[PDB]
């Protein structure tokens, strides 16, 4: 009973039910211009191209 | 006449009509793990947090 009521109805968003979506940790990306060039990394022919 | 026919109908995708969308230069992003940490960059309080 306790767990049914705890995990049914209106409740805190569970990241396990939405592919790890944590509203507290809403993930985004910011555009930054590299000021100092980065060290090389290795990837395949198509990726480098 | 020539410009109407050139820029009407089925034609090469014009990036100016689709917010700079160039099919020849389809932009994507790849996840990379930093192997050597980058040099500092400056941003605001909320951005750093």
């Amino acid at each position: 009973e306790e767990e049914i009521l705890e995990h049914s109805g209106i409740r805190l968003i569970e990241p396990e039910l939405f592919n790890g979506y944590d509203p507290k940790k809403k993930q985004m990306i910011q555009e930054i211009v590299v000021q100092h060039d980065l060290e090389p990394f290795e990837c395949s022919k198509e990726t480098a191209e």
